[PDB]
């Protein structure tokens, strides 16, 4: 019953792969339903066309600003930022997914893809997917990013949507 989302990626334009994740609607519906609204593009507005802006090997991917496409952006499907919904899922290892914010009940619409164990974010970014299919897709990706978190090659979204 858990949506499935996939990730068309590509770097500096070219096809790379797809990324396929779980989302735990069972668990985090609100968090989950945001993600994959913006991954349909039905509201009018989501990820298709947007970049991963921030790789740092060894910890992680974050995307999701598709607004001003470097972090300081992004916005969810409610109309403003919204609650941490709960933080019964743990930063358990590579292939997590889990929303970027700006301290206590401000997530918008990005998300990071844990490459790593990342165990002092629990309780401070909610967990809501993990990387079903396309891990080794993540892997390449991570090898464009850099010890400050600049890419050395434009990491996008060529399209997205939902599975099965």
């Amino acid at each position: 019953v858990n949506p499935t989302v996939f990730f068309d990626i590509a770097v500096d334009g070219e096809p790379l792969g797809r990324v396929s994740f779980e989302l735990f609607a069972d668990k985090v519906p609100k968090t989950a339903e945001n993600f994959r609204a913006l991954s349909t593009g039905e509201k009018g507005f989501g990820y298709k066309g947007s970049c991963f802006h921030r790789i740092i090997p060894g910890f992680m991917c974050q995307g999701g600003d598709f607004t001003r496409h470097n972090g300081t952006g992004g916005k969810s499907i409610y109309g403003e930022k919204f609650e941490d919904e709960n933080f019964i899922l743990k930063h358990t290892g590579p292939g997590i997914l889990s929303m970027a914010n700006a301290g206590p009940n401000t997530n918008g619409s990005q998300f990071f893809i844990c490459t790593a164990k990342t165990e002092w974010l629990d309780g401070k970014h909610v967990v809501f997917g993990k990387v079903k299919e396309g891990m080794n897709i993540v892997e390449a990706m991570e090898r464009f990013g850099s010890r400050n978190g600049k890419t050395s090659k434009k990491i996008t979204i060529a399209d997205c949507g939902q599975l099965e």
